[PDB]
């Protein structure tokens, strides 16, 4: 409602805008190249040149809209005042003629907006001007920042002459470097950015303005990865490589991997890339610094240090099984209710669950599963007091769903240690739950293989993608044909056919009738009702038939798109391990990678060497 | 029989044609360019010009036929009455050779006939130049209809020179410019279709002959939606959009939206696109307007509205569930009857149906349904006195299968009531339809959602599609091995195998054994006999392996064609709802689309702005 009441608003203030042209001869006469009757209007007054249209705009600035050069130059000999108008309205503030002019790249009226002094230092800070999805353009906020991303190489040129100050931030904190990387058209960015670092002689040199960083704290070598600009990757890496030989058809370059790796606490080019919502910044990862560096961090330390904590957990998990296995049970005390009860068993008290040797090694595995599940804590949910506690924290659990697996995992044990010392009933439904949330948890290490990796992007794909969206018309169906199965048989016998004699039993052999896991309902001893052969007819056509190899289908499209893209996601799976572990990990552990300087003669930086 | 024996008739006459020429020496050597046997022929009398062929033909016509100028030029000088005769055959009624020498471009015969005072006025009125699927060609009825669709722009500024009516309508109605948009050479089509308004200078302007409809109510911008010309949809947008300004990359176009939208309570383009049977119509839905315009009232009233229907449903359903799940039953008052009687219960009479406060609660439970069954039976239902009775009403039966869902739900919720009422048995099988029909209409309301949507195209496209040409095949092999395993068990005791006792079961079970959802038949017990493994091994191979599997193949065929179309798909169904949406609800609920006029200096219209 609010967005679009938004788009409602900018609709009607761009119908208004035509509509006052159209009342005024002065702003109509600017529209068309009406000169001669903008010589007439001219004679008889001031003539009220500052006259605001509905975006706040002026005469000259329609002028500037229509690319009317001969009606704006009439515009500015009667009245010079009208250069240094800005538009005064929330969707345009700032905006002045040279910026209108410069998107228009209209040549001889930004000479001869300069030629009356206008300002090149102006900023347009009206709302349809804002990195949004309401704009289609986001040109930054100064003259400079539009005609290069107009690409008129010709004006950025002729801006930087009369005093363009190039190293000029927006809202955003952005500089002119920054706002090319945000452009479509990539090929042309290159071009504009080479051509505004050789206006670099040591202006204001604190950074080189490719090392000055937005509000986010991104130079524009880290917005490029971040973004996905890859073009831009590509041509901000060669300044970052250096040639040492080339012998013959080889070549040794060295690059400077100074950006891509962390050099303190400060998040590098590898954690921005893993912890982003563009899925076009993952491929950065296939690039000539990056792709050889991945792959060294995991084969030197990743993998190893990946393995050893695997066998750890899976060592853990067959002790947590075991004191599962031989929890304390007796024989049950009190006299059974019903011909339906079946349970011959109950667990002992607390008393009594510790008083032989057999308990007391059982008790030894027990701390252990205590003692893990609260290291797991220790480790896991101290990121939610260091990161956002809602918001941040909530793209790590989008990010990586064994996150939430083995917290859920350490609850469920703790949860069924309370039990044992209160001495509650139904500790099953504690260790249930930790049982198969314990040993799927071992799927999260099955990333350390090239092969077994993207087996569970499958897995997450079929449950949050296919599943998750044709469950609800499963469901329905489940529930029309299961409420009519169990009102069919509400009238027989369940000593026969009691596959549906009561509602909750009736919903969950439908189900097991749709996955065709139990066996149709039969007796052929007694007459079933009439409404049980059309009903079960029925729904073995769209059920099991239909619907059932409906879901299979499409699950076999999300295995061929994951299989598709296979190792693309598996060395994405590599650098969100290794960026966990590597700050999880102490620094003697974790060696830094590449080869250092200042014992070669090549300063305080971390080099990494590529023969091609 | 009718349509084979019009194609035998036309073959017939057609050959009588070439007789006739042959069996003449006027018309033989009016087909052959024989201009000194036309002069030798012509010289003995009058000659019998005015001689017709087996199609009401002259020899005026054969010199016509086959492009022979000079031997047309000779038959005009002898006689000049020749250029005003028309064909007299009911499959060319009415065509004179200033209709032959347009189609065959044949330009200085046009210019002959012209300079003889030929009529521009001849209307074609044959059998075989009428819109059928018999003919191959349809051009109108006019020589200036004629020209346009042959694409000769020199013949059609000939003809109106010479005072061809350009807003002449055939029998159908149909304008030139309606007749172009009826043409496959749809580029040429564009072309023809500027030069014929071009000659529209105030011509009976009562309409400016763009506006001008058919018999059906057609003008030729509706009629390029309906027939789904996607190439003159574009062009003739081209009139109803407005730049309003260029900044830069950046434009804002206003459309009209007039035609486009319904105005009052005739059939807008969104209506007429929707039912009607051409399917490339729909791709009028990805046009810069109409895709625009469709997302505009999905998202701002569309959606809401529908899934506040879809949540009143669902609790509709949910009530009604319950007072099936709650209907009233007793134990049974007769002894039982045999050892294959398995009821325990039977129901309630209407006078003990309610007596506790628990049937005043389903009491209260049971009239929401009612009242909701009649509800939409007065909602829709009094569409088929409003549309056809019989026929108009089954386009949108064929339209929306979800129409007669609804409608055979509420008859047998009132079914159900009739029979609580009187005390019939047998309420089962009126409510286990209500609630298969009942629940399986809440996947109507998964049109609301993008990725839930076209699912139940593909469900449809594999019941009417898949299934319902291949359960023909199936049916015939349940039927023959069913038939086959009752005579091989009719002799064995049904006890220990019973699953062919009598005849509907032995067809039950192997349509059961068919789609594997109840185990083979075996006791190990006793001997089966010997045709019961054969059979069975040789069933198994055809029908479980084979033709089961053959079916899930097309099923999965259907399912990646509708996942191909998947959005384009959607995008219908948002159509097809918001075109029912807004004309059943009220317009104070449903406010009209885009923004109007009349404050904006453009008129009483509503347009719609698209910044691009
Ligand atoms: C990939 C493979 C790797 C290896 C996997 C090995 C797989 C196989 C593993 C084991 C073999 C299978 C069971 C052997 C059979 C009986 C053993 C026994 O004496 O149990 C006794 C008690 O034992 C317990 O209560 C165990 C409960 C705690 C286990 C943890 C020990 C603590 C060490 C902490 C270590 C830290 C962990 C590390 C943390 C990082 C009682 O047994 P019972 O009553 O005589 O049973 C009758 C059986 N029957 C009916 C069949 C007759
Ligand atoms: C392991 C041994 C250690 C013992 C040491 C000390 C313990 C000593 C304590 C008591 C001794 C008494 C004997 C108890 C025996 C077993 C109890 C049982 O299951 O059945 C019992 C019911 O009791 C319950 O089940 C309680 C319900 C479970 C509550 C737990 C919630 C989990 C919340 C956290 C997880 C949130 C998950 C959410 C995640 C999304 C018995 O009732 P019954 O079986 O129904 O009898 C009828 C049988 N019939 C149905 C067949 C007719
Ligand atoms: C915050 C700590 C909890 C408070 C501690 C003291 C509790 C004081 C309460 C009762 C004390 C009186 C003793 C009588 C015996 C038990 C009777 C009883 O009331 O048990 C009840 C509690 O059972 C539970 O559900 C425990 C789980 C609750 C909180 C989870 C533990 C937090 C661990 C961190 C993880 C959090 C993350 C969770 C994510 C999964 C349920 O009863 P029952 O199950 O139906 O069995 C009946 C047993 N009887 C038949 C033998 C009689
Ligand atoms: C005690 C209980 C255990 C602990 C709690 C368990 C909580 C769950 C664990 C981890 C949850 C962590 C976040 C969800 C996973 C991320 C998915 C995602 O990226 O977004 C997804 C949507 O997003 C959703 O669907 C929202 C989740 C729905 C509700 C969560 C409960 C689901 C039940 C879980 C049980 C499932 C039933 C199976 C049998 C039981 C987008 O999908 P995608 O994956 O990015 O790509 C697929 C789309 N594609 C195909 C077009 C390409
Ligand atoms: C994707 C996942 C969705 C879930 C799928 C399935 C949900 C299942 C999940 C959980 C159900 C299990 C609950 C166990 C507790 C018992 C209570 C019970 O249900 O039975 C009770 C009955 O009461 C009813 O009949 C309520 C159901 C009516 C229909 C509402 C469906 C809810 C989903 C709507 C949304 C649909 C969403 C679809 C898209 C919009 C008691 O039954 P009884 O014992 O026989 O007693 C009868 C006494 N009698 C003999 C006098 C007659
Ligand atoms: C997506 C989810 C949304 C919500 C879904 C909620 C899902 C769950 C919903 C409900 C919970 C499930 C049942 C609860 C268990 C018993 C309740 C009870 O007292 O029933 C009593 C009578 O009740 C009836 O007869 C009900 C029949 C009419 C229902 C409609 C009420 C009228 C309100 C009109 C409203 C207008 C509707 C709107 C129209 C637009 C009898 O019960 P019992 O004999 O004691 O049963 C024994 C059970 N046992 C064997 C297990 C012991
Ligand atoms: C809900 C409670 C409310 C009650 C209130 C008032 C009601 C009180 C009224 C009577 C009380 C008497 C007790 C009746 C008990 C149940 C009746 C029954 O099913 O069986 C009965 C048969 O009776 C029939 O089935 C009649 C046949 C059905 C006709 C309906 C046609 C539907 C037409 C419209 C739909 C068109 C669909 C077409 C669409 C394409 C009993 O016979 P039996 O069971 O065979 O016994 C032998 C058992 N054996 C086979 C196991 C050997
Ligand atoms: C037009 C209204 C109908 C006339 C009203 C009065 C009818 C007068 C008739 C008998 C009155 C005598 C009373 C004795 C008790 C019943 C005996 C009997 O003959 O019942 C018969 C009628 O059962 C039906 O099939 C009813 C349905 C017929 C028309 C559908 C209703 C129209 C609703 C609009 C929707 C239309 C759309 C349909 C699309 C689905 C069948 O008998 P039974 O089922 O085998 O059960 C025997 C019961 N007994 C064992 C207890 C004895
Ligand atoms: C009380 C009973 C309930 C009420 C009455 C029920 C009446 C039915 C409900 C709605 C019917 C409304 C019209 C039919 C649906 C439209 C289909 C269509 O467009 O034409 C189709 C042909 O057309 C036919 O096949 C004609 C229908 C056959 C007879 C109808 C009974 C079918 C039984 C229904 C039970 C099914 C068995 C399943 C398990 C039981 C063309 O197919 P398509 O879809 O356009 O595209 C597929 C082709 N493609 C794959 C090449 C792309
Ligand atoms: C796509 C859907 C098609 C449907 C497929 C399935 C159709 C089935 C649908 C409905 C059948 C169920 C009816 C129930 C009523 C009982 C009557 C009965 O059938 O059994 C009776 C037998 O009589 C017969 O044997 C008739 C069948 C002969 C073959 C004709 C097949 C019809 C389809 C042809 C067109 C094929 C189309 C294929 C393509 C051209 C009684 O049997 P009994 O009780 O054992 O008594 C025997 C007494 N004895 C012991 C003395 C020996
Ligand atoms: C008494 C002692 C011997 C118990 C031993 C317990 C270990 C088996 C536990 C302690 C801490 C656990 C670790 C805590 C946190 C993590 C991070 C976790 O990361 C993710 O799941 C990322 C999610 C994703 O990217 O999808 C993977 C499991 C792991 C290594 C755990 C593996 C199992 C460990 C080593
Ligand atoms: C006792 C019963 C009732 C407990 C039910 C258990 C389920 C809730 C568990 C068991 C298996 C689990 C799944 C096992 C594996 C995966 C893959 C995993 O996928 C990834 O994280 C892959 C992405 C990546 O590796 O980068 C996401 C969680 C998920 C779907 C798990 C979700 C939770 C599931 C369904
Ligand atoms: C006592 C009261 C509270 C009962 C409430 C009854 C409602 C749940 C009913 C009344 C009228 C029904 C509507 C009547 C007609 C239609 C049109 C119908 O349109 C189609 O099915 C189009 C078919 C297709 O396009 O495939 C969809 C269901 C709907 C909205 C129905 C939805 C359910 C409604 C709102
Ligand atoms: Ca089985």
């Amino acid at each position: 409602q609010r967005r679009e009441s938004w788009a409602q608003s900018r609709d009607e203030q761009n119908l208004l805008q035509q509509k006052r042209i159209w009342e005024s001869p002065l702003l109509l006469a600017a529209k068309d190249n009406d000169v001669q009757a903008l010589n007439k209007l001219l004679k008889y007054e001031d003539c009220k040149v500052h006259q605001r249209g509905a975006m706040g705009e002026t005469a000259l600035h329609i002028a500037a809209l229509y690319d009317n050069l001969e009606a704006a130059m009439v515009l500015m000999e009667a009245a010079p005042e009208l250069v240094f108008e800005p538009m005064t309205s929330e969707l345009y503030e700032g905006q002045t003629a040279l910026h209108i002019a410069v998107v228009n790249q209209n040549m001889n009226l930004v000479r001869a907006l300069l030629a009356r002094r206008a300002s090149v230092s102006a900023r347009a800070t009206g709302t349809a001007f804002r990195r949004s999805p309401c704009n289609l353009i986001y040109f930054g906020e100064h003259p400079l920042s539009f005609a290069a991303c107009v690409n008129s190489e010709e004006i950025v040129r002729l801006l930087i002459e009369h005093g363009a100050d190039i190293r000029a931030q927006d809202s955003l904190g952005n500089t002119v470097l920054h706002i090319l990387i945000l452009q479509p058209n990539k090929t042309f960015a290159c071009q504009m950015y080479n051509l505004l670092l050789s206006y670099d002689r040591h202006g204001d040199h604190l950074q080189p303005l490719d090392l000055v960083p937005n509000h986010q704290g991104l130079t524009p070598f880290k917005l490029a990865g971040v973004e996905g600009n890859t073009v831009m990757f590509q041509h901000l890496m060669q300044k970052r490589k250096h040639t040492q030989w080339t012998y013959g058809p080889l070549t040794s370059t060295l690059y400077d991997l100074t950006e891509i790796d962390s050099s303190g606490d400060e998040q590098s080019l590898l954690e921005l890339i893993i912890t982003t919502k563009k899925r076009e910044a993952r491929q950065i990862l296939d690039q000539t610094p990056v792709k050889e560096l991945v792959s060294l961090k995991w084969k030197r330390y990743g993998r190893p240090y990946f393995c050893m904590l695997g066998a750890i957990y899976l060592l853990y998990i067959i002790c947590f099984t075991m004191c599962c296995i031989y929890r304390p049970l007796k024989p049950r005390t009190n006299n059974r209710t019903s011909p339906r009860d079946n349970t011959l068993l109950q667990q002992k008290l607390l008393q009594e669950a510790y008083m032989t040797p057999k308990d007391d090694i059982r008790l030894v595995g027990e701390l252990v599963t205590v003692i893990g599940a609260i290291i797991i804590l220790l480790v896991e949910v101290p990121d939610i007091f260091r990161m956002g506690v809602t918001r941040f924290f909530g793209q790590t659990i989008l990010g990586g769903p064994f996150h939430v697996l083995i917290i859920t995992y350490a609850f469920m044990v703790l949860v069924t240690m309370v039990m044992r010392l209160i001495s509650a009933s139904g500790e099953v439904v504690p260790m249930s739950f930790a049982l198969v949330l314990g040993w799927c948890n071992v799927m999260y290490f099955a990333r350390g293989f090239q092969m077994l990796g993207p087996f569970t992007i499958m897995i997450q794909k079929m449950i949050f993608g296919d599943l998750m969206r044709f469950c609800w018309l499963m469901a329905v169906v489940i529930l029309g044909f299961a409420s009519a199965f169990y009102i069919i048989f509400q009238t027989e016998d369940p000593e026969e056919l009691g596959h549906f004699y009561d509602y909750p039993m009736a919903l969950f052999s439908t189900f097991e009738l749709f996955l065709t896991i139990i066996d149709g309902p039969a007796n052929y001893n007694v007459d079933l009702p009439f409404m049980y052969s059309i009903t079960y007819a029925a729904f073995a056509i769209i059920a099991t038939l239909l619907m059932l190899n409906l879901l299979i289908a499409m699950m076999g499209d999300t295995h061929w798109r994951v299989a598709h893209e296979r190792d693309e996601l598996w060395r994405a799976q590599i650098v969100a391990t290794t960026v966990m572990l590597e700050r999880k990990l102490p620094r003697c552990l974790w060696p830094r990678s590449g080869i250092c300087g200042r014992e070669y003669g090549l300063g305080d930086r971390w080099f990494l060497r590529v023969e091609d």
